[PDB]
């Protein structure tokens, strides 16, 4: 309905009780009035611009005289803002477009809330790829608000970015560490445990004991890669390459390159490392 309702006998109470969550801007107007002529275009174009953020509710004062008298109407035009069932602000007369913003600006949700709401819907539709940029933006804007943090972390997990999700979960304030947080943490914990293999543990010990042995570290990097611990695998190999490009008789570089190939050109971690490798080699 372009978010504009003409009010009559049948929809006054139904929109008065729809103000319970959606802000309603009642617009008392007349086709007779020169104040309305340049308020109406300002008002409608904001209705369509905000798209369901508020309802512009027009009451034709010539057509609906009973309802207008019951509003206490004293001038045309009059606009009143209705929320939680109740009138909360308004004005009589015509006004600049930024005056009307000021009015709207108080009651309308913040950009990060709007983005978080859109992302929540996309998450519901299992569209995590599109939720992610909105959640990144909303999280930043909100100064890393914990509830948005939880959405972002869940979205990162679904996109197989558990390390990034874990970093976001580290930021969640203690008061927000409730059932949803616990569930995400438990998921990350089980993932880390599942990737913490006996074979990796004994290689990690052996590397600790002989940190210069590039062939050992390369073995370990391979087994880390195979359980998805790529940040660790690449960091470990690259450290060896920085010391010696021919490390483990060429094998360190070869394994490093083979891992980057296996991650594919769409992987952001692999892309970082490709660029670092080129600068190192040449
Ligand atoms: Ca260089």
């Amino acid at each position: 309905v372009e978010n504009i309702v003409n009010i009559n006998e049948s929809n006054l109470q139904q929109v008065l009780e729809q103000s319970m969550t959606t802000p309603v801007l009642f617009y008392f107007w007349s086709e007779r009035s020169q104040h309305c002529l340049q308020l109406t275009p300002i008002l409608e174009s904001l209705a369509a611009q905000y798209n369901g953020q508020f309802i512009l509710a027009k009451l034709d004062c010539d057509a609906e005289q009973m309802i207008a008298a019951q509003f206490g109407l004293r001038a045309i035009p009059t606009v009143y803002l209705f929320q939680n069932g109740q009138p909360v602000d308004g004005f009589q007369g015509p006004q600049p477009e930024e005056a009307i913003r000021a009015l709207l600006d108080k009651v309308l949700p913040r950009e990060e809330e709007l983005k978080a709401q859109q992302a929540m819907q996309l998450m519901q539709e299992s569209n995590y790829t599109d939720a992610l940029p909105l959640l990144k933006d909303a999280w930043q804007l909100s100064n890393q608000n914990g509830e948005i943090g939880l959405l972002l972390a869940e979205t990162l997990i679904a996109l197989n970015r558990s390390e990034d999700a874990e970093a976001v979960l580290k930021t969640i304030p203690l008061q927000d560490q409730d059932t949803r947080y616990q569930g995400l943490v438990a998921q990350i914990e089980l993932l880390k445990q599942a990737a913490d293999t006996p074979e990796i543990q004994q290689l990690q010990q052996q590397v600790a004991e002989n940190p210069e042995d590039a062939a050992l570290a390369t073995q370990l990097a391979l087994q880390l890669h195979q359980v998805g611990r790529n940040e660790e695998a690449l960091e470990l190999l690259f450290g060896h390459l920085r010391k010696d490009l021919t490390a483990a008789d060429g094998q360190t570089r070869k394994t490093f390159q083979e891992i980057l190939a296996a991650l594919g050109t769409g992987d952001a971690l692999a892309s970082k490392y490709r660029r670092q490798l080129y600068a190192l080699l040449y």
